[PDB]
């Protein structure tokens, strides 16, 4: 792909943060604590899974970016409606404002309703996303695979402005508290 020009510089929105993740002083890292972070409660935190928006809103142009999943075992990535749901359980879905893909349980599958099976033959260590706000475009691209298209959600409906989203998931295995980090332009 040939987007590189678009890159945004993203950082994370602590406000927006479930109480239990710890984002880096220069908001641009996030990771799973194995406890509450001693944050108070707000109408913006979500509340039931490791999740937690960019502070960037988005209402027009083209943006890029590129977000390292090293070692992890399990996430969630992509952008999201400013107002999604922050309390209480919910599924991922364009119905409910998310544009987004994941790995779980060794498959990537693609946020849609039902989700997507994804082709992946080398396993991504950093993941490029891609937004064309007036053209209702998300893509994902493999950075670690010379750039190979993931997915291409098109025909989408924003209907509000965007936030970059981000789940670092659950850690009960041991084997997923590496960090999601943005990666320099
Ligand atoms: C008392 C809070 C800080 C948390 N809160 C809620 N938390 C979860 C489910 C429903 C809620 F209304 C409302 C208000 O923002």
């Amino acid at each position: 792909h040939h987007h590189h020009h678009h890159m945004v510089h993203i950082t994370l929105d602590r406000n927006t943060a479930n109480s239990w993740l710890i984002i880096s002083k220069d908001r641009r890292q996030v990771r799973m604590g194995d406890t509450h972070q001693n944050v108070s409660d707000n109408k913006e935190r979500f509340s039931n899974y490791p999740m937690v928006l960019g502070a960037q809103r988005f209402s027009s142009g083209k943006m890029y970016w590129e977000v390292d999943v090293t070692q992890k075992e399990a996430w969630d990535l992509g952008v999201c409606r400013d107002s999604v749901q922050r309390k209480g359980q919910f599924s991922l879905s364009p119905e409910n404002g998310f544009w987004t893909i994941w790995l779980w349980q060794d498959s990537y599958e693609a946020g849609t309703s039902p989700q997507t099976t994804l082709h992946i033959q080398v396993p991504p260590c950093q993941i490029g996303i891609f937004v064309d706000y007036e053209a209702g475009v998300v893509s994902f691209y493999n950075i670690t695979d010379h750039g190979s298209l993931i997915y291409t959600f098109s025909e989408c409906v924003f209907a509000g402005p965007l936030r970059p989203f981000f789940n670092v998931g659950f850690n009960y295995s041991g084997g997923n508290a590496a960090p999601l980090k943005l990666c320099p332009l």
